[PDB]
């Protein structure tokens, strides 16, 4: 019970929602830093933007050399427990992540389910399979520097201002999830078509350099 | 009704392909000498959803046609397969929209004999190349997607397909969803099945 309690505890999210390196074939998925900042100078987060399917929140959105990097938190009980339950039916959990990490069940299902983060119109982050812009891998952990830490792009300058925010109530967290299993295991077979999902996984670990540190990402 | 049952058809073994590793072989003679088994997903003993009513070894390999029967397992993938955005857009033209079929089409694309033939599971994607799985409503319509099967190998099939075990839920699923996604060259795999024994899209349920 102390265990699963553990398991269920909050769940931080962080990684690139934009890269202002990758340019995009597509130009609704155009993302200028100019756009950004002007905008820039708290955000709900849902699985692949069901509105039914809010787990947590937005906690700091940082715009960066690189790109626009944000950091959230699941928090919903629900969602937790649905992910735990899961988490114990997963040979790719049960075989655990590289060796000094602690095994975690729930965010090693996290990471590997939703590895990707998607900025739409800022209104929205969802968690979702692998976004359509590229480098915008999720990285799961239990603490929100652990996860800061996990970027080599980031400086700890850059730290320290997404630290400011994510440290300073939110209008979107009760429960906000409004699902249950039968949704995202629904959503998990759309998951299963989209193409090259892998590939664009792995290029997007390398290109914000997470493959250069230790992490629970699956890909 | 979407919680009908539901019918699946498919090659165990393709018997002119070497598999890739040394305990997947699986001849002629070996097959026909040994030829209900239980349907199950991935191999899970907790995840029995019906049964094998047919297998005949044909020309090409082994082919068997089984029935998906637990309600519980129907209803848990009736409840889900309305929460996906691939069943939604519904099939090809001609076929009509099936939820419960599409959504398994989906999920379990392969066919699985595992062996100490005792089980038949239905899984993401086969480890033996030219297991595509193929659901429908009906088991002729069902041996009638693969060209490779004759009349006569129909007759044999008909015959033999002519409470409720399942003991896991929507979260002993999803977790084996997660496993799927990290399957390497799934896809790949699954068209080049689809490719092998003729079966497509444009006359199926199958989303590959």
């Amino acid at each position: 019970d102390e265990q699963q309690s553990q398991a269920v505890a909050p769940v931080y999210v962080g990684g690139f929602l934009a890269r202002y390196d990758q340019s995009p074939d597509e130009a609704e998925l155009l993302l200028p830093r100019d756009v950004v900042e002007h905008w820039l100078h708290a955000l709900p987060l849902n699985i692949n933007h069901d509105d039914t399917a809010v787990v947590g929140h937005v906690a700091a959105m940082q715009s960066v050399r690189d790109g626009l990097f944000c950091l959230g938190c699941v928090t919903s009980p629900r969602f937790l427990e649905i992910v735990r339950r899961a988490s114990e039916k997963s040979e790719l959990v049960s075989r655990g992540p590289v060796s000094p990490l602690q095994p975690d069940k729930v965010v090693e299902f996290l990471s590997g389910s939703y590895a990707g983060l998607s900025l739409s119109s800022f209104k929205q982050v969802a968690l979702c399979s692998v976004g359509r812009r590229r480098g915008t891998l999720a990285v799961y952990g239990r603490d929100p520097e652990w996860v800061t830490q996990r970027f080599p792009d980031l400086t700890a300058a850059d730290r320290d201002g997404l630290r400011a925010q994510w440290q300073r109530s939110t209008a979107v967290d009760g429960d906000p999830f409004r699902s249950d299993s039968y949704g995202l295991l629904g959503n998990s077979v759309d998951a299963l078509y989209i193409r090259e999902r892998l590939p664009k996984l792995r290029y997007d670990k390398q290109l914000v350099g997470v493959t250069e540190r230790e992490s629970y990402v699956k890909a």
